[PDB]
């Protein structure tokens, strides 16, 4: 038994742990069956995706580029913003990944929503550096 | 005498109310003397600004363009994320403003920090649409 504030942090942090050790056989862990990944802002044009649509994007990316050394860490000096009543955790993050065409690195704001028990992830929302992601896509 | 959650939301909401009715004579309200404005991400290239450096940009923008009908509203469906222990409030916002070169409008993630009493703003951090802001400046 953990305090609800800490348990919300462990559950939200597992999202980044699952990405660092990602494997198609195991896949996505720590989420509900109806979890949704939201990409902010709406001007970027990315629609919301379920636990199965993100997998299809993962698989399609494996056939185009190689992805090695995923790394996620909080920005130094930032603290987890936790709202126990709404079951929400806010993170200020940086993501690192080695692609075939060099290095991927950007700065993000993550918003996690858990279930009532605070054990599984219900919603994951991330605000994205639009100028860099548009440049990476093009 | 309000509950801290409602008091933190009102103190953080005053930032948008002060901007909608901004007047150089009245100036910035609801902030401590050492309040710092932060513009995320760091890739955008905007240094942190004090209470007087933000006023200087306001003055410098009045000589080049005209700003009218400043509007701000929470994105429908979003709720204020409040961390009472950290004195932090998170918003999902849209800002509207009319300039000389058309309409300004974009989506934001706002993070506010208050004093121990929860009556004044100590820090305001905003993550912006980098692809749209670099288009507006150019
Ligand atoms: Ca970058
Ligand atoms: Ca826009």
């Amino acid at each position: 038994a953990l305090p609800l504030r800490e348990r919300l942090i462990q559950t939200a942090d597992h999202y980044f742990r699952n990405m660092e050790s990602f494997d198609l056989e195991t896949g996505l862990t720590g989420r509900t069956a109806d979890c949704i990944l939201k990409v902010l802002p709406a001007s970027f044009g990315m629609p919301d995706r379920t636990n199965e649509e993100c997998m299809a994007a993962h698989i399609a990316t494996r056939a185009d580029m190689t992805m090695k050394n995923f790394k996620a860490w909080r920005v130094p000096g930032s603290i987890p913003i936790v709202d126990e009543a709404n079951r929400k955790v806010v993170f200020h993050m940086e993501i690192y990944a080695e692609m075939g065409d060099g290095v991927y690195h950007n700065e993000f704001i993550f918003i996690m929503t858990t279930n009532d028990e605070g054990t599984l992830l219900k919603e994951v929302a991330e605000y994205v550096d639009t100028a860099a992601e548009k440049k990476f896509a093009a």
